């Protein structure tokens, strides 16, 4: 047989860049998943991760007291956390024995995979009882935020999109939702009456996934890496693995 | 200039008019709100309220355990209560140390926003195994409820609708859902796929809050006045801001 | 009056079997509902059920947290826990003081009202980060299963379809969704324009039940055979009310 990397014969060659494209291509097929990661950063360096996979669609849906820290079997102080819930809910309205409770969000990521369609991303950033714009008689329910997501570039591809804000003042209280669609360049509906079904079984079949990693570096090791996942740290390192025409 | 309130040209007084009228009409457009409040009321005065607030369409879906009383931070006796929960699930199929769980929910009201359609409100008021009817077999999944839903008249505009039912009997062991549909008097279906899609991310941008306050008072004032909801107290006293026309 | 069981004219039978024949096939029509029941069986004998029934499709999204075991008002070591979850979600990523998690599903029965269609039948069993098949890019985020499904008989009916399989390795570390559409032989779309807001609605209006019980036997008694749901039990045992076309 011909000698490895030195002619066109090297088939094992084109069979792993065709494996690549078509795991990068595949999920920009409309048979493929959208991904959509929330992540809450908390003062003490923990992140909380909140993920869906769908298809079609994709969306995550929080409110003020869901992103709050929780670290699973150890203290949480659940009464004057509640405490510090009706405080943040109507100013003086509760009696907790904090000025700022540190469970609360110093920062959002929003993540999507390379399948989303920026143009379709939109985002509810409401007040702490879940208002989009303080009174619900003046609200739109949603502001389409694409255009400040950035482009994670690994090795010249895109591997995600990430829209990050920090919340560092204490009137930073909020409720979230963000929602993206799949990409779609064909005119085919996906949603019209042949598939429309589809859709709504998508909903069923949204796979969710949640948990609080103890740091950005656990988080990138035992999480964004482990499982291909895009990500961008607090320092502007992008991670990922470029597919597309690749070996 | 002219003088205050004595001619035509006060345009402060007419901008303040069309603030209002601006904002109750926006809330009634295919870009404005429907919310949906589901109040379960508790025999030591307490009040849960669950709400969602969403574009188009909203809907809150909850089973017997959810809507019991649940006082965060404190002792509700969960080994108990979940033996309150078998013996309610199936007759004598527990061994609580109570007759009756005073977790139990004494009466539920559902209001929506002015930019509901009453007739496209549906309700699931389902046993306590999240059947509608008794039996699946015989289930219709929802009843049309919309002529028992009361205006809430301030200052002759409606601001809200209310449903009240009471569970005052010992056999008044719920599940419910509640769904409601925006206001369409076009003829333009929203729902359509020309729009179809962006209904679905309304499903994912649905931003939902929930609390239990102490008392109706504290209710009143630190959720339905803070944040100019509609609500109807135990004395038939109406809240609510009236917009339309008004300064 | 003619005698009863003798002729034509025992209206008494005739309507108790027509009242039965019209559960069986409103339960069919469009109006009727179709359910969904995920059973987790854990290896202390208890029975996890998640139920939900909605009209025209229905669903149930897990993660690999939410099917373990949780013994309401009992010691469920949630720290040690959760160090069983990190380390199923990455090999060696936590610190638990134990091999294997008898928290752990050991099977899971996947069972249908016979109102659904098998063909449209959807399950998307991933990994313990909640991703299909391994990884996002190569992943389709659901699988066909209906040929799998086996029909559960009694008296000659269809009173339930069954996908049941074991996770009796380690490494059967699971997530789950499922999805099922309502049987429809008309030709008229029930998400075309004039229904789709319906199937939005019924989104919302969907009941969902979930309770522990202690044992399959248990289960049969008080939930199986109290609300006339289909079952089969690991003596490959079939439970069920036959209604089509009977007294
Ligand atoms: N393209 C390029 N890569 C370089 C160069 N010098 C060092 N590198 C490294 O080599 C890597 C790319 O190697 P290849 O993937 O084999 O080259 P390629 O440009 O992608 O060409 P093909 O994959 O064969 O189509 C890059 O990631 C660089 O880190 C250079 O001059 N050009
Ligand atoms: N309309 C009306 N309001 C009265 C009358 N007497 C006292 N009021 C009070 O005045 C309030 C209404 O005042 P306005 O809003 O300035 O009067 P209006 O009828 O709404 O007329 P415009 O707002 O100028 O179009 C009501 O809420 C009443 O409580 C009365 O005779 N007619
Ligand atoms: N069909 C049938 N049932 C039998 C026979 N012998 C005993 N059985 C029992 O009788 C039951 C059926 O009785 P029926 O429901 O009154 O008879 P059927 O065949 O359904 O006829 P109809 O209901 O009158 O239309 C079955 O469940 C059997 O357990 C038999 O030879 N034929
Ligand atoms: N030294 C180099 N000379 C020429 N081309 C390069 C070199 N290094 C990388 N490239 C090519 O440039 C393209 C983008 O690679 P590059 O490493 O710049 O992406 P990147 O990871 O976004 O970089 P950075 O993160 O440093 O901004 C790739 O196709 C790669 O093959
Ligand atoms: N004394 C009054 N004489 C004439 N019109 C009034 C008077 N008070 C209010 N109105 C007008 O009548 C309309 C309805 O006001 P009203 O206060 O009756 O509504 P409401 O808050 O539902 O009353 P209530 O709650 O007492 O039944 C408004 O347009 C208001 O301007
Ligand atoms: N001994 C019998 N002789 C003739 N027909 C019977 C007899 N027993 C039942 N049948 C009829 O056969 C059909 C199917 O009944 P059968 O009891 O076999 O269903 P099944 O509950 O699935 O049985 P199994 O669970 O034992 O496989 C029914 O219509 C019933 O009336
Ligand atoms: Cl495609
Ligand atoms: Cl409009
Ligand atoms: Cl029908
Ligand atoms: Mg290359
Ligand atoms: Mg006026
Ligand atoms: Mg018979």
């Amino acid at each position: 047989a011909d000698v490895a990397g030195t002619s066109n014969r090297d088939f094992r060659g084109r069979e792993q860049r065709l494996y690549n494209s078509e795991q990068y291509n595949y999920n920009n097929s409309l048979n493929g998943e959208v991904s959509l990661w929330v992540y809450a950063y908390y003062s003490d360096g923990s992140v909380l991760v909140r993920n869906c996979n769908s298809q079609y669609k994709v969306g995550i849906s929080e409110c003020f007291k869901s992103l709050k820290e929780v670290r699973v079997g150890q203290n949480n102080d659940p009464y004057d956390e509640q405490e510090v819930n009706n405080g943040v809910y109507y100013p003086n309205g509760g009696e907790p024995t904090k000025f700022h409770s540190n469970a609360k969000p110093r920062a959002i990521q929003i993540i999507f995979s390379p399948s989303v369609n920026v143009h379709t991303i939109k985002m509810a950033k409401g007040n702490s009882v879940s208002i989009p714009k303080d009174y619900l008689q003046r609200s739109h329910p949603w502001e389409a935020t694409g255009v400040k997501y950035r482009k994670i570039h690994v090795d010249g591809e895109i591997v995600g999109y990430s829209h990050y804000f920090e919340l560092p003042h204490e009137y930073n209280s909020i409720s979230l939702s963000v929602s993206g669609v799949h990409k779609n360049p064909s005119s085919y509906n996906v949603a019209a009456p042949h598939n429309i079904m589809d859709v709504f079984q998508s909903c069923d079949l949204a796979l969710k996934f949640s948990n609080r990693y103890w740091c950005e570096l656990e988080l990138i090791n035992h999480y964004i890496s482990a499982y291909a996942y895009p990500y961008l740290d607090i320092n502007n390192h992008k991670y990922g693995v470029p597919l597309n025409g690749r070996q």
